[PDB]
């Protein structure tokens, strides 16, 4: 009802569910919804597919660049929860190592609200030691790592209540 | 099992469900799946979001132009059913009046298999006389008009059996 | 005074009068004025020539695409009258057959307010049977067809009162 | 001898015969020959392949746009016959419904001379009800529909005599 | 009747009246009409909106560059009057100081016929000392400055008689 | 506190101080701050370097063109002082001669508030007669010429009080 | 029946007959047909006009570049005859002097099968000494020079039998 | 003989040896050879220099993007060994930290076969602590790190046997 | 007086004299003057530098391509003399071997009037055997080779008299 | 011998003599020669036509922009004379009014050496009052105005001696 | 005096101080100054704003790419100190993990001189565990981390003395 | 030791050995090394792969064009030997016939030092009469033709000694 939730989409084909998830959130209590995309995510989701379901901003690296300022960092501050779903190995690896080189990773690293991450990758990657350690680091950040999607957004909304 | 189905996507935001529908069809009996997009549909679905679920071709006007030939018309001939879902007012209006100016409308007008159409538009358009008459014309073509999505593909698969 | 009027411009050289008409409307009672252009209309009118006289939006297909959403359909809903003046043979033919492939035709087909159309073409086209039938269809839509420009906007403003 | 004939080419591969037909006409009595192409026709014929055989204009949508004015409509007025050969389903459908959205359809709808049309399409389209009705409409226009190419231009030249 | 008049358009929104003025002149005695545009004027008028009313040339900086030669200077020589209407502060300032950096200013400075100028600007500029002095300089050139549009073209046509 | 100040930046390397000056003004009483750039100034300052310190608009010629309207002239009207700092020889020369060919010069010539100018150039230019006369003209305009930067903005803020 | 024939097209307007010739060959015994174009030939023939009649490859310099490898040289090796028809003066001159700077000349110089060449040029070139000598050189290569088109392809098919 | 080997090339000038190495492998027992390039590697090797020696795919980020799907991940699965040679500091650092942001790093992190890495960098980097730790991490992945090129491919082929 | 002369310019820096030579010819008896440029010549001469002195056509490869037809070959036929001055080694080599791959070489090889050539190159090229033989071939063509510029055009004008 | 001379070229067709003049200067005593072009001058002279005769820099606005710094102002300081020949009305007007908006005008206004200007324009401009006054202003600058080209460079070289 | 210092600028708005800092260094003892920018830094600083104060090179990724070679690595070797100020979270994270994917990170990782880093970020990032660990890693590299700008360059100059 | 050698690379895949050969030469006595590429060679070698091994210039047609002047001809003059290795059929054919249309062929034809050529082509071309004659012509030029690569550069270095 009174919640501002920011949804982040990574370069996984699962992010085609973005518009469906945004509608699920919109067609429920969520007051403000924001969506941010990594560059790779834009090969699987278009911003025009998200805008009809998103009463906040739909942010890409190009959108934020041409607008100037740091509107994404304002949105991080204004969020009661930030969800990265799907979260690719690459995005998890960047967050785990503090390398915020796009708008999605900058939003997460600027956020002080609960952060829920939903890793998605082939299990030929999810058991690799380097990925295990990244999940360890992400969890030391205080982030919630939901291994292995409506269940994910339920946990985010609960955390956003407090 | 032994069926070749071609799915067509129109410039409605509902066509973001394309990849989910293609996976539903793929994760079932369908043997060959093809997908064709109108130019306007590409603002809502990317071809890269469809390709992982489509063991046939993913066709756009640009894809077919640069390849040369009429591969879409070969695919129409090889199809046991053609589904347009969603079908915009514009696409319904073009088919209803024999104006096949893109690959999607050319596939439908070349097809001799069952054709199932799923109109999607605001009801401020669906009760307009011109749209009613277009649906009359589409139905005189022998096309199945499913007013007002898994139910739609079920009817297509039944017709494709005979 | 309390009226929202949307003016649509077609690919006829007569649409160079757009800015003059918008000023006439603005320099009178009209409360909100919107203007939409077909792609062909943009070879005869620039958006920058309209903006100084238009306190609402000036919409083209490119403007609406990059903005995302359906702001033109919101504007159709918010309009007390929609005027297409000039209305080319091509635009009349598309409306008459329910083929809304640009923002102007989508606005008209989404509108539930009075719609006034001002055909403009060489009389070598206006007596062609196909054009006569299109005008028949447009008039069955409930649209007001003003054969053969201030008089046109007067009729629109009267209808918008009720 | 004293005749001005305008030849129109549609997006069918048969329009590669354009240059051969223009030479046949040129290498005979025809006094002025003009040629107009639809955008789709330009994937099958180049203007440079036509110009050596055409003592009038070779018109495309881009040619006419950059030149300004309506030189194609002047050419329609100056023609003693207009031939569309090949005429695609799409072009026939547009003419049949009064939607002149390119230079070829504008020339036909502006012409007051005899108009001869040569449909070309797969018979999976030519027996479709919507195409049958379009041919009915084209023939109510007074156009000569030559179902199912030198024979076509012979009929055009006879009509141009009166 | 026997007069050649060149009309120049500046980067003021008033130059949208260009096509209407050209038709007024054309729909009267004027024998040859030419039109030239500054680059800024092209954000308010298109050349395609002028060409149907202009039996001479419609000149822009790009048109003249790609054509080569100085066709605009030939047109200045062939003119019985040159009208700049509207004349922006910038164009007045350039003429007043002999800086002909575009085709419009080159036409005026090459002309030996009567030159009529119609300043248009917000009165926050027209009382500025620098603009007053520019008008002084323009008038020392022998130009007719019509402070503060059919009346303007009437004065030009009278001067062109002698 | 209650002041609207517009800062203009010219094509001098000194305009890299723009962001620092905007922060100095912002980190003080100034209520609304606007910034406008000449095209040459954009080789030394980016708009993204200014936006974080500017609670009004950051205007370039391209920004204003694509937005349509004259938002810069609205901003001139709404300003209690306009500062050009640095002011190049070229910009001083244009203002001095009433040639407002970009957004910065248009803002100054439209402004009725105090105008403070800070010339910056090599003294091989500042003693040239033509530049001396331009400063004479600028000062006859009522502009404050601060020969030969915080001191400049102090004078502007004092004048803006009345 | 069992023959692989490669047809090469040069920058002569006669190469518009390419699609007609390819259909003649296809609508006969020829088993594999390949077509290669010089860059200049592409101003007279499009690849999309050839592809429907060509069951092998349609090769241009750009096609081969982006594909990588030397697929044209594989096709030369696999050919039972190579026909250049029309063969321009420029292409004849390059072959005659061993300068294979495009895909067409590389195919001929790599071919070990019979090579049939059909010169086409104005007789103001065909009697020039330099062209006579080039034909001498081409014929010393073992190539068949058919001075001065179905007859040409008949000779090629006979040679391909042995 | 029966082995599928994938060779990866990084942005080191040493990757100009790629084509020579691919020929060495091809001119030996290797059955299927694939090559993948990082974006930086393409300033030192062209894909056209590799294709003649590579009977599998030559993959770049652009190649895979436009093709859609994950053909590189299929190739990782089908490989009996993956060699990165040369492996830059940047590529080693990305693999070491699970950041697969290009096709080369995605292939390695998806591979379940032996992975052999050949670091190449100035020793001013190879003794840096951060690089030492990356090599530690790479070796904990089970990768073979060949400090400090035919010897490297020999070790890969031995591992691929089992 | 009654002569049509075509001047050709090659990629030598000496062709900057083109405009001066065209004026010399124009400021004398020459009735029609045409100028053609090789692509390399356009790095040393612009067409806009020639047009003011040339009452015929100024032809480049791009000019002729976009115009369609063979206007250069018409100009060759209409010429009483063709001069190539300067003539580079490359252009001499192409003519000598019948390789007319640009508009300049096509004009010469189509011309039946006297042809005068003025070689210009470093003497490190003019004594090379291959260049000597090319001059032998050019002279067997009947061309006049003026080893080693007003004197050259005098010889051309004398030959053009007969 | 020991002199550094900078030659400036304006947008007059006379600047095609630039390369000839630079060679005349080079083929004499001049030690360092620099050349600068206005943007309009580049439609009549190419930089590649000047470079072979210029042992200093050949400067355009684009050259200086991409290089950064003010190399043209360094060259002004290092010059013993600066010649503008031809000097257009526009360039004279800019210098006369202190508006150095390109590299050529910046060089002149930065120069402390003798400056020689050679006006070139149609006498329909040279007797205009505004141009007369500009020449008055140029001469008050201390510049030498050579009304109405080797004679011009002789005067410059004499002044450069002192 | 005898020192070569390389200054690196990251994608923080603080890097607009780059030109001011370079002038401070230049207007002091520093003998050679170099500046390198990350791609993101170029949205806040232009190279043209730095060049006037930098007697060495101003390096970007594009500059180094087009020049070829590794001039940045030569500059790293020639430096007595390298300062990254501001250093973003992203750049710190890359250095901390040995991922030198741009010219700035390559310069630091190649440098054997003292390296001083000035982190700049919102404290919502500087207390994140992943950033703390990166600073730990940077400091294990021997780098000087100046938490939380003239003071920073003072420490760099002291270290460069030894 | 004291030798300047220029290496030329043709459009053969063998030119990928360019960087290895340049290093072999550099890692030996050669004092100055230059490298020039044909346009086709750039699909197989990048300039950035050569620059690290080349202490002279790496020249392409685009490099030389944008630089102006004839730096390649200066390099030809300064060379003690010029090697073309590999030399394609096309490049051999051009040299053999004096057609220097790119920088590589211009360097060879300008060179007065020993010239060593290493033909590389499929033997389906090397026994063609036209290629045999080209080798005859190349050898009459005094060039050394090394039929059928370190051995080639050894012969060049021996000749360069005298
Ligand atoms: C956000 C958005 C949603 C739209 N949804 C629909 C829709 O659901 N049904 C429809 O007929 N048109 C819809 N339109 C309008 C169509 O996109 C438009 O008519 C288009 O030209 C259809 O093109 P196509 O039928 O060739 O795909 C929508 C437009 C926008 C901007
Ligand atoms: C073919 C041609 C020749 C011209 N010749 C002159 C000339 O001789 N003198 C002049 O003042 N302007 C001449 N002009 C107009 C100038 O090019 C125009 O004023 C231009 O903007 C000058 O720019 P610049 O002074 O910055 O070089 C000519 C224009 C054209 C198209
Ligand atoms: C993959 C490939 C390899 C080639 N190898 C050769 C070759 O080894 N020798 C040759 O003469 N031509 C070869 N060619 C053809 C040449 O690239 C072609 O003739 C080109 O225009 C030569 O240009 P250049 O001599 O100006 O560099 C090859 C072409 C391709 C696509």
């Amino acid at each position: 009802g009174q919640l501002t939730l920011t949804m982040c989409l990574s370069g996984s084909v699962s992010s085609v569910a973005g518009p469906h998830m945004a509608a699920w959130l919109s067609s429920a209590g969520v007051g403000r919804l924001h969506v941010a995309l990594t560059p790779s995510a834009q090969q699987f989701v278009t911003t025009n597919s998200l805008r009809p379901f998103v009463n906040g901003s739909v942010l890409t690296d190009e959108t934020v660049w041409s607008a100037g300022g740091a509107p994404h960092v304002r949105i991080a501050a204004e969020s009661d929860a930030v969800v990265v779903a799907p979260a690719t190995a690459a995005t998890l690896g960047k967050l785990a190592n503090g390398i915020c080189d796009n708008i999605v990773t900058q939003i997460v690293m600027a956020a002080e609200c609960p952060v829920i991450l939903a890793p998605v990758m082939n299990p030929a990657m999810l058991a690799k030691p380097a990925v295990r350690r990244n999940l360890d680091a992400l969890r030391a950040e205080g982030f919630v790592v939901a291994e292995p999607f409506r269940s994910v957004f339920a946990v985010a909304l609960k955390s956003a209540a407090e």
